[PDB]
């Protein structure tokens, strides 16, 4: 439970407890509710709206619901209830589901499914008989009345979008679609954009971007698709794109970029996507998440909450938030408290203070707690000047012949350098440190001896949750090294293994009892290169793109570098980066090495950032800057 020091919370949507103003034949009375589900919480105007299922009976998903919206004008000190949509009333079980909310001006856009009697799932359903989808529109207004600053809401009337579903889309035959529920976004061109899941008459479900460009009137769908398998999708506009997070159950979660209303999708391969998983072992039932783009602070970013499920099914205990700028990739921690069941969320950044609702569930019997995450947001502005004086501290570094070209941060993920533990290698970027073992701290790194000395920066080994999923598809990895002592074989100095011991690697560097190098590509036979001395420090520049490994000493590729190191059609699963040694006392190689500042960068750096770096070494350190 790391609901930080100073946030706190309540229990605003009491299981039980809360009423809503319940209307059926023309009577409307104030009914005790069950359930609330399905938490949207967004800024209409500075009125902080929170919308959610009222699950009347039962937390059942089949029961009776309607969505209830309740609204605050203080910052949800007080607040007002009402019931923002009704379901048919057709039946005990009528229901209308998967509250997805986009606010525009004082407007908010609620889609909704909607089923008139069914006790069954929805993806189960061999057809469209009980269900439609439907578009609330709810006016909001503000006044100052009788002193005090007082607001409503006007909902409209539901109007059916049923008419804008095709039959056909490609090599299907379509059969039911809803949103992702939770929060989506108004485009930068204007347009509505709902991601939404969407099934086939296969019972299959997929992803697709349903957008408006007149206020909701009408409505598309993107031409493109994500995966089959691919649910409760929820989207940003980063810089241009859409992002689609998508659910993926029993899998790891597929993140997708589009930059044509959803025409094209491509997999997010180089940054989010397969980052995220839905329990630690990525073989349970994932969730809806928060994912939303703000500005902390002067800086873009992007927030995303998804709990752990420690506990596997649907329990989905601990809800961690996350930050990232695109590139890093960091835990702010757990919001919810102790052990509890807290499935869905919704966070709202507003005037500079940050708000998430977000489900507590015990037993089945489910509440929305409102929570005030200032710790959280203090740890997020902290965070940040760190990225924020990394770059700028790296940027203007003027290296040498005044000043030839920056040192890149586009794309510099991860940083070792002059801060370290007893037996960790601080990431300056603080993400992802590296263990250690053998480790004297020398100015801007560490020197490594002895059987089991080195640094491992985990892959794959961070666990359910992989910030550096993306080196699998391209990486560099930088660093400075001194070799002090002629190796009685072959010893590992750098590089990206494939299991866990070091033993199967995609890349690597290693020297020789000869004065060598033996840069390995994958599982190729190995042939030493070049020549070292013992005592002089060398830059090394390990990159990986397009399936292609090259190695760099001193700026310059070795000679017959740029070898295939994926052999097939297969993407690697890289365990982690091994630095200095293999950190691991089975592998009976000593390195005695010091190493200098190691860059992690999601991509291949070009012949010019890589001779900046060269040139560059003795000026990047961390160490006078602390
Ligand atoms: O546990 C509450 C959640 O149930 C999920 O439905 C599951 C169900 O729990 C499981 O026991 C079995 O019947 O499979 C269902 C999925 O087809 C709901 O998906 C979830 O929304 C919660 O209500």
């Amino acid at each position: 439970a790391s609901l930080a020091p100073g946030s706190s919370r309540v229990e605003l949507f009491k299981r039980q407890s809360s009423k809503v103003p319940f209307e059926k034949d023309g009577k409307v009375t104030e009914r005790v509710v069950h359930s609330f589900r399905l938490p949207a919480l967004v800024n209409v105007d500075g009125v902080m709206v929170a919308i959610a299922d009222a699950r009347y009976e039962t937390s059942f998903d089949n029961s009776l619901i309607d969505t209830v919206a309740k609204y605050s004008v203080d910052d949800g000190e007080t607040w007002e209830t009402q019931i923002a949509i009704k379901n048919s009333r057709a039946s005990s079980v009528s229901r209308v589901v998967d509250p997805t909310v986009i606010v525009k001006g004082n407007k908010l856009y609620v889609l909704v499914g909607s089923y008139n009697s069914s006790r069954s799932y929805w993806t189960s359903h061999g057809d469209a008989r009980d269900w439609d989808i439907l578009l609330a529109v709810g006016e909001v207004t503000k006044s100052t009345a009788g002193g005090k600053i007082t607001a409503s809401i006007k909902w409209g009337s539901p109007v059916s979008l049923k008419e804008f579903f095709p039959a056909e889309m490609e090599g299907m035959h379509t059969n039911q679609f809803l949103g992702g529920a939770g929060v989506a976004i108004v485009a930068s061109n204007g347009n509505l954009v709902y991601p939404v899941q969407v099934t086939n008459k296969k019972k299959q479900v997929f992803s697709k971007i349903f957008y408006s460009e007149d206020e909701g009137k009408t409505w598309k769908f993107g031409k493109g698709r994500s995966a089959f398998g691919c649910s409760e999708p929820v989207a940003l506009e980063w810089e241009g794109k859409l992002i689609i997070n998508t659910r993926v159950d029993y899998r790891r979660r597929l993140v997708y970029e589009s930059s044509d209303m959803g025409n094209t999708w491509l997999e997010a391969v180089g940054t989010l996507s397969r980052v995220w998983g839905p329990s630690p072992k990525s073989n349970q039932p994932g969730s809806q998440s928060s994912f939303t783009a703000v500005t902390i602070e002067g800086m873009r970013v992007m927030l995303f909450t998804h709990p752990l499920n420690f506990k596997g099914r649907w329990l989905r205990d601990r809800l961690n938030l996350w930050l990232t700028d695109n590139q890093r990739i960091y835990n702010v921690g757990q919001v919810s408290i102790g052990d509890e069941n807290s499935a869905h969320s919704s966070v709202l950044y507003k005037d500079d203070k940050l708000y998430c609702l977000h489900e507590i569930n015990s037993n089945e019997v489910y509440s929305l707690v409102f929570a005030r995450l200032v710790g959280e947001l203090r740890i997020i502005k902290s965070v940040l000047q760190s990225w924020k004086n990394w770059d700028s501290h790296l940027s203007s570094i003027c290296t040498p012949a005044g000043c030839g070209p920056a040192v890149t941060t586009v794309g510099l993920v991860g940083f070792l350098s002059h801060s370290a533990t007893k037996t960790e290698w601080e990431d300056a970027y603080r993400c992802v440190n590296a263990s250690t073992a053998n480790a004297e701290r020398v100015p801007n790194g560490l020197k490594f001896a002895g059987v089991g000395g080195g640094a491992l920066w985990p892959v794959s080994q961070q666990g359910q949750n992989q910030r550096y999923h993306f080196a699998n598809h391209a990486f560099t990895l930088v660093a400075s090294v001194t070799i002090h002592e002629v190796p009685k074989g072959a010893s590992p100095l750098l590089g990206a293994s494939l299991d866990s011991s070091g033993g199967k690697k995609l890349l690597g560097l290693s020297y020789d009892k000869r004065h060598q190098w033996q840069p390995i590509y994958g599982s190729t036979p190995v042939t030493p290169t070049g020549s070292w001395e013992m005592g002089k420090r060398y830059h090394v520049v390990l990159t990986m793109a397009n399936k292609i490994g090259s190695v760099y000493i001193d700026g310059e590729p070795l000679e017959g570098s740029g070898q295939t190191v994926v052999p097939d059609e297969r993407t690697p699963d890289i365990s982690h980066f091994y630095v200095g040694g293999y950190k691991r006392s089975g592998m009976p190689t000593d390195s005695r090495v010091t190493v200098n500042n190691v860059l992690l960068y999601n991509r291949q750096l070009n012949a010019e950032e890589i001779r900046t770096l060269f040139l560059s070494q003795d000026l990047i350190g961390t160490e006078a800057h602390m």
